[PDB]
């Protein structure tokens, strides 16, 4: 049982009787002059959901967006998922008792739909990892499909 959480039940460990194991990533980077960003949901070798977001979205929005989504996609269903975010981590994770100034839409957003999976586990895994195990492959999984999908809007097609 977490505490100062928004979730009570939430957990950042995989449970055992998960149905589902996804990875999220959003992805933010400058092209043409103006920031780019994209999100992805993935599991180890496939594409769930991928999304160029508009221009100026930064990485840090990018990843609350993602992990939104898979919360969404997963209404209903056990969850682990992981995301490369500190920053989407502890929004998940932590209650603030400020009012947000910035990112307020897309983290009341977030807070909504940690209610949705009927057992969740959001995870944070490291980023950028050579590995053939599972978690390496399903974080690289999700870097690529982000960017791809912002890189592919860019450029038009």
């Amino acid at each position: 049982a977490e505490t100062h959480g928004t979730r009570p039940d939430l957990t950042d460990q995989p449970i055992p009787d998960a149905d589902y194991t996804w990875y999220t990533d959003g992805s933010s980077f400058l092209q043409e002059g103006q920031r780019r960003a994209g999100a992805a949901v993935t599991t180890e070798t496939e594409v769930i959901w991928a999304r160029a977001l508009p221009a100026g979205t930064s990485a840090q929005r990018a990843e609350l967006i993602a992990l939104t989504q898979a919360l969404k996609m997963a209404e209903g269903k056990k969850l682990n998922v992981y995301t490369d975010s500190r920053y989407a981590f502890a929004t998940a994770h932590v209650h603030s008792e400020g009012r947000e100034i910035k990112n307020k839409n897309e983290i009341l957003a977030l807070l909504k739909a940690l209610f949705l999976p009927k057992r969740l586990s959001i995870i944070h895994c490291p980023g950028h990892q050579k590995g053939n195990s599972a978690e390496a492959r399903g974080n690289r999984m999700a870097d690529q499909a982000a960017r791809e999908a912002a890189m592919k809007a860019v450029l038009e097609t």
